[PDB]
Order: C-alpha cells, then sequence, then structure tokens
C-alpha cells in the first residue's frame, strides 16, 4: 500500500476566448488513495454548482483533480477549497488569495 497527501492550489483563470469570464480553480494533486472529498467555498458555505471536476492519474498510485467553476468574485467575498482525504486528520481548507 501507499498513501500520499494531496497538494492543494487555489487560483483564478480567465479563458482567453472569453476574458470576461472568471473561473475559480482547486487543483488537488499527487494523492493516493483516490478516495477524496473536495468543495469550493464562498464565505464558508459550500458552492453547490461546480461545473467541472476532472480526474486523472499518472502512475497507478498518483491522482490529480482539477475542480473548477465560473464565478464573480468581489473584493469582500472570501473563497476557499476544502479537502477531506484519509491522509488529512482534519479537513484542509486552503484560502483563495485575491
Ligand atoms: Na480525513
Amino acid at each position: 500500500m501507499i498513501q500520499r497527501t494531496p497538494k492543494i492550489q487555489v487560483y483564478s483563470r480567465h479563458p482567453a476566448e472569453n476574458g470576461k469570464s472568471n473561473f475559480l480553480n482547486c487543483y488537488v494533486s499527487g494523492f493516493h488513495p483516490s478516495d477524496i472529498e473536495v468543495d469550493l467555498l464562498k464565505n464558508g458555505e459550500r458552492i453547490e454548482k461546480v461545473e467541472h471536476s476532472d480526474l486523472s492519474f499518472s502512475k497507478d498510485w498518483s491522482f490529480y483533480l482539477l475542480y473548477y467553476t465560473e464565478f464573480t468574485p468581489t473584493e469582500k467575498d472570501e473563497y476557499a477549497c476544502r479537502v477531506n482525504h484519509v491522509t488529512l486528520s482534519q479537513p484542509k481548507i486552503v484560502k483563495w488569495d485575491r
């Protein structure tokens, strides 16, 4: 058996074909086992509608998840990604910078 704690990165991107659109992204990387729970949060509340959840693996024991959706951030709102995995004794919450 092998188990590996996910690396978690939270960031925003504008698709170049539609620059007015903005996406909030949580990239959860290099984890094992694949069992996982991942949410985007707005002001502590789970965002229910997340349009994209893309899972892949490299080696059989290394998984990668890109979890993202369109959003409209204001200066006041706080966004975060919350991840639960067997390697994390408590949920890990990573704040979006900006
Ligand atoms: Na856990």
